C-alpha cells in the first residue's frame, strides 16, 4: 500500500533532530543537532561524509567495513546521531542505502540471548515491521555500530560457534562478532565507532576494513562552537576571550566535550553574578570545576554518587534503575537535583533508566571513590586491571586519580577527600609506573605518551620529576597538540633520558614541534634524538637547527632518516656543524640530499672545530660529481673516521676520487660503506692502492656490487700486502664465482689482520668451500662470521663445515643457511 520506509524516515528525522535524544539537558531546552560543528576526518587524506563507501582507487574494490576511531568526546556519537539525520533528510547516501540502523553499544548486553530482534527496537514503534521482505536483503543497509569500546562485559575476539543467520537466538558477543565478521547477513554495509584502545580486539573481527580517524575542532571551529553556544553575542565573545587567553584549557578545547564542560560552567556563572574565571590547566581541573560550579547552589550525597559510578565500573553497569540509585543513597530528591544540573540523564524517547551525561563523568567519580573519607576501595586490584578490556581500561579512572592526588588541591568537594589516602595512593602510582615503564609495548597500554598524560594530570613537581627519573629512553607518536603539550611537560621534568625518539602523525610539515624542540635543548642529560621516518622536511629542519645551536644542546647522535629533507637543508646542517662541537653521529640516510646538498654539507665538514666522526649518506641521490668534496673531507677532516655511502650512484669514476686521498697514509677513514654503488673490477686497482697505504682502515663493505673475479684478484693485491690492516671485508653478493677461490684462499692463509670475511649471496660452489675448508685448519687468523649465507651445497660440505667448527672452536661463527 504505502512506503514505510518513509515512515522510517520520518522517525529518524524526529529522534535524531536533537544532541542527546535524552532529556536532562538544564531545565531540558531544545539542543538542537543543527548546531554541529565539523570535524576533521582522515583517511588512513581528509574526507567527505558523502562517497565514504566507494570503491578504492584500483581494481574499483569496494568497501563493505568502515571504522571511525578516536579520542573520548571527540564526537563519534555526535557524527552518528548526524549520520542518521542527514540520511533521512535526503541530504545523504541518498541512493546508496535504503535502511540506517543505529545500534546503541550501551544497550546491547553480551550477555542476554536474543535474535536479530534489534531492527525492532531500533526503528518504529511498531512492534512487526517486514523483517522477512526486502529489508532482509543486503548491499542496501548500513549499519551503525555505536560505541563498541563501550559494550558492556567481557568481549571473545575468537569464537567457535559463530551462529550466523538471524532467525537464530544467541548471545550478544556471538551475534556481534557474526555481523562484524561479515557472517551474518553478509554483503551488508557496517560502520563502527570506537576508542582506539579497543582497536586491539576489534583488529581481529574487522579482517579487511577501511579506517578513518576523527579529530575534534580547529581553532576556527572553537570559535563557531562558542559562538552558536551562547545565543548572546556579547557573552559568546567575552567566553571565547577568557578561554582563548588560557593557552592550556584553549589547547584541551579541540574535544568538543571540553567545549561543551567549559561552556556550561561559564554560563552558570553568569547566571549567578559571578566573575566568570576558568583558569583550569588539566582535564582532572576542568571537571573539578565544573562539578563543583554545579554543586555549590546536596553535597551531602557525594558518597552516594561516587560509589554509584565505581560499581557501575566493577560490574560493568552504564545504565541503572530506581532499585540502582536506592541502593545507593540516592532517591528522587537528589536525583532530581543531578537532573537539574547536568550529570544524568534518563533518555526520553518511551524509555526510562538513568545514566551519566558521559562515561568520562562516570570514570571521574569512580575515580574520587578511591579517595573518599563497595567493590573494594583498593587501588592496587583497580591498577592490574589497566590494560583490561573487561573493565572498560580504566584509562580516564586512572587519570582522574593522578589529578585528584595533588597536594594543588582547593575547596568545593575536593576537600572531602582524604589526606591519608591521598599519600597512600600517590605512593601507589610512583611505582604504578616505575614498572610500567620498563616494559615492551605488546599492545597492551599505559604506552609512556599515556603515562605523560597521567603525569600532566598533576603538576606537582616533587612528584613527577621522580616519576621522570625511571625514563632513560623515550618512544613517543605525537598527532595533536595536546600531545606536545603533554610531551614538552614531561621532557622538561625529565633529567635521565639519553635517548629521545619523536614520532609524528598527520596533525610535520611545518613548526608544530618547535615548542618540543625548545625544551629539548636545554636538556642536560640528551645524547640521542631519533627524529627518523616523519616529514621533517626543509623548515623542520631549520627549527631544529636554531635549537642544536644552542650552547647548552648536548645532542651527541642525531638520526635523520626518511625525514624528506632536500638540499636546501644541509645549509642549516652545515651552520650547526660549524658551531656545535659535540655532536658526533649523523644520519642523513634516504633523503634527497644531492650532490648539490653534499656541496654545501660539506662547508660545514671542512670547518674548524667540526667534530663529526660517523656520517651516513646512503641512499642519498648522490654520484660521482660530489665525489670531489667528499674527497677533500677525508682528506683533511681530523674527525671523520667512518663514511657510509652505499645505495648511492658512486660509480668507478667515483670511488676513484674518493681513493685518490683515501690512500693518503694521514687520513683518518677507519670504515669505508661503498656497498651498492655498482662497482666493478675496473675501481679495484683504487681500493687496492687504498688498502696498501691508509693502516688506519680496518672495515670495508663492498656488497652489492659487480667485482667478478677479477676484482677480488685486484683486491688481493693489496690485502696481501704487508702493511694492510683491513680486519672486516664484506664480499656478499659481489658476482664472485669458484674461479675467485684460490685467491680469497690465499687471503685466508695469508692475511695477518683479516678476522672477519663475509662471503654470501654468490656461486660460491662446494669446490671452493671444501678448499676453504682445507685451509682454515692452518692456524688461520680468521675469527669471526665466515659468512657464506644464501648457499647451497651437497651433504659432504655441509659436513666438513660442521666439523670445522667443531675441531677448530677459535673459529666460532661459520653461520651455515642450514
Ligand atoms: N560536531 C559537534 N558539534 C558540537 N558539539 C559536539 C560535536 N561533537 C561532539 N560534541 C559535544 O560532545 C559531547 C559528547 O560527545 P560524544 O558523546 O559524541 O563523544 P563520544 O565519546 O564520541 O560518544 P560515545 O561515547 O557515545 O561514542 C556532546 O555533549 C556534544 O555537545
Ligand atoms: C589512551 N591514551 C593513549 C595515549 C594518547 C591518548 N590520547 C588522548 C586523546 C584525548 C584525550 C582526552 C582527554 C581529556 C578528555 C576530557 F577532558 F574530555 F575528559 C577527553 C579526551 O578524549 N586523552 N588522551 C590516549
Amino acid at each position: 500500500k504505502k512506503d514505510y520506509r518513509k515512515k522510517y524516515r520520518k522517525y529518524v528525522r524526529s529522534r535524531f533532530q536533537c544532541i542527546e535524544d535524552r532529556n536532562a539537558r538544564l531545565g531540558e531546552s531544545v539542543s538542537l543537532n543543527k548546531r554541529y560543528t565539523r570535524l576533521r576526518l582522515i583517511k588512513e587524506s581528509p574526507i567527505k561524509m558523502e562517497l565514504l563507501f566507494d570503491p578504492d582507487d584500483e581494481h574499483s574494490e569496494p568497501v563493505h567495513t568502515v571504522v571511525f576511531q578516536g579520542a573520548a568526546g571527540i564526537g563519534k556519537t555526535i557524527l552518528a546521531r548526524k549520520m542518521m539525520l542527514d540520511w533521512a533528510s535526503g541530504t545523504l547516501y541518498q541512493d546508496r542505502f535504503d535502511y540506517l540502523f543505529y545500534i546503541h553499544c550501551r544497550e546491547v548486553s553480551l550477555v542476554t540471548q536474543r535474535s536479530l530482534g534489534d531492527l525492532i527496537m531500533s526503528c518504529c514503534p511498531d512492534p512487526n515491521p517486514p523483517i522477512h521482505k526486502i529489508v532482509r536483503k543486503p548491499s542496501r543497509i548500513l549499519f551503525l555500530m555505536d560505541g563498541f569500546d563501550e559494550l558492556q562485559g567481557a568481549f571473545d575476539e575468537h569464537i567457535g560457534p559463530l551462529c550466523t543467520d538471524w532467525q537464530k537466538a544467541e548471545r550478544g558477543d556471538i551475534l556481534l562478532s557474526s555481523l562484524i565478521r561479515k557472517k551474518l547477513l553478509p554483503e551488508a554495509s557496517l560502520l563502527i565507532t570506537t576508542r582506539p584502545v579497543a582497536l586491539e580486539k576489534l583488529q581481529h573481527l574487522l579482517d579487511h576494513p577501511r579506517h578513518v580517524e576523527i579529530l575534534g575542532f580547529s581553532e576556527a571551529k572553537r570559535k563557531e562552537y562558542f559562538f552558536k553556544y551562547f545565543s548572546d553575542e556579547a557573552q559568546a565573545r567575552a567566553a571565547f576571550s577568557l578561554i582563548q587567553e588560557n593557552e592550556v584549557l584553549f589547547t584541551m578545547c579541540f574535544i568538543p566535550l571540553v567545549c561543551w564542560i567549559v561552556c556550561t560552567g561559564l554560563k552558570q556563572q553568569m547566571e549567578s553574578g559571578k566573575s566568570l574565571a576558568q583558569t583550569s590547566k588539566t582535564t582532572t581541573a576542568v571537571y573539578v570545576f565544573f562539578l563543583s560550579s554545579l554543586l555549590q547552589p546536596l553535597c551531602a550525597h557525594l558518597w552516594g554518587l561516587c560509589s554509584l559510578a565505581a560499581d557501575g565500573i566493577w560490574n560493568q553497569k552504564i545504565l541503572f534503575e530506581e532499585s540502582d540509585l536506592r541502593n545507593h543513597g540516592l532517591q528522587k530528591a537528589d536525583v532530581s537535583a543531578f537532573l537539574r544540573m547536568n550529570l544524568f540523564q534518563k533518555e526520553v524517547d518511551c524509555e526510562k533508566f538513568y545514566s551519566f551525561i558521559h562515561m568520562t563523568f562516570q570514570e571521574f567519580f569512580a575515580a574520587m571513590y578511591y579517595l573518599l573519607e563497595l567493590p573494594s576501595r583498593d587501588v592496587t586490584v583497580l591498577l592490574e586491571n589497566y590494560g583490561k578490556f573487561e573493565k572498560g581500561y580504566l584509562i580516564f579512572v586512572v587519570r582522574f586519580l593522578f589529578g585528584l592526588v595533588n597536594q594543588e588541591r582547593t575547596s568545593y568537594l575536593e576537600k572531602k577527600l582524604s589526606c591519608k589516602i591521598s599519600q597512600q595512593i600517590r605512593l601507589e602510582l610512583l611505582k604504578w609506573i616505575e614498572v610500567k615503564a620498563k616494559a615492551k609495548k605488546l599492545q597492551i597500554q599505559p604506552s609512556q605518551l599515556e603515562l605523560f598524560y597521567c603525569l600532566y594530570e598533576m603538576q606537582e613537581e616533587d612528584f613527577v620529576q621522580r616519576a621522570m627519573d625511571y625514563f632513560p629512553k623515550i618512544e613517543i607518536n605525537l598527532s595533536t597538540r595536546m600531545d606536545h603539550m603533554v610531551s614538552s611537560f614531561c621532557i622538561e621534568n625529565c633529567h635521565r633520558v639519553e635517548s629521545l625518539s619523536l614520532g609524528f602523525l598527520h596533525n610535520l610539515t611545518s613548526s608544530f614541534c618547535r615548542g618540543l624542540f625548545s625544551v629539548l635543548s636545554t636538556s642536560q642529560s640528551l645524547t640521542e634524538l631519533d627524529l627518523s621516518d616523519n616529514s621533517l622536511g626543509d623548515p623542520g629542519m631549520r627549527v631544529l637547527c636554531e635549537t642544536l645551536q644552542h650552547p647548552g644542546c648536548n645532542i651527541r647522535r642525531l638520526w635523520l632518516g626518511r625525514c624528506g629533507l632536500s638540499h636546501e637543508c644541509c645549509f642549516d646542517i652545515s651552520l650547526v656543524l660549524s658551531s656545535n662541537q659535540k655532536l658526533v653521529e649523523l644520519d642523513l640516510s634516504d633523503n634527497a640530499l644531492g650532490d648539490f646538498g653534499i656541496r654545501l654539507l660539506c662547508v660545514g665538514l671542512k670547518h674548524l672545530l667540526c667534530n663529526l666522526k660517523k656520517l651516513w649518506l646512503v641512499s642519498c641521490c648522490l654520484t660521482s660529481a660530489c665525489c670531489q668534496d667528499l674527497a677533500s673531507v677525508l682528506s683533511t677532516s681530523h674527525s671523520l673516521t667512518r663514511l657510509y655511502v652505499g645505495e648511492n650512484a658512486l660509480g668507478d669514476s667515483g670511488v676513484a676520487i674518493l681513493c685518490e686521498k683515501a690512500k693518503n697514509p694521514q687520513c683518518n677513514l677507519q670504515k669505508l660503506g661503498l656497498v651498492n654503488s655498482g662497482l666493478t673490477s675496473v675501481c679495484c686497482s683504487a681500493l687496492s692502492s687504498v688498502l696498501s697505504t691508509n693502516q688506519n682502515l680496518t672495515h670495508l663493505y663492498l656488497r652489492g656490487n659487480t667485482l667478478g673475479d677479477k676484482g677480488i684478484k685486484l683486491l688481493c693485491e693489496g690485502l696481501l700486502h704487508p702493511d694492510c690492516k683491513l680486519q672486516v671485508l664484506e664480499l656478499d653478493n659481489c658476482n664472485l664465482t669458484s674461479h675467485c677461490c684460490w685467491d680469497l684462499s690465499t687471503l685466508l692463509t695469508s692475511s695477518q689482520s683479516l678476522r672477519k670475511l663475509s662471503l654470501g649471496n654468490n656461486d660460491l660452489g662446494d669446490l671452493g668451500v671444501m678448499m676453504f675448508c682445507e685451509v682454515l685448519k692452518q692456524q688461520s687468523c680468521l675469527l669471526q662470521n665466515l659468512g657464506l649465507s644464501e648457499m647451497y651445497f651437497n651433504y659432504e660440505t655441509k659436513s666438513a663445515l660442521e666439523t670445522l667448527q667443531e675441531e677448530k672452536p677459535e673459529l666460532t661463527v661459520v653461520f651455515e643457511p642450514s
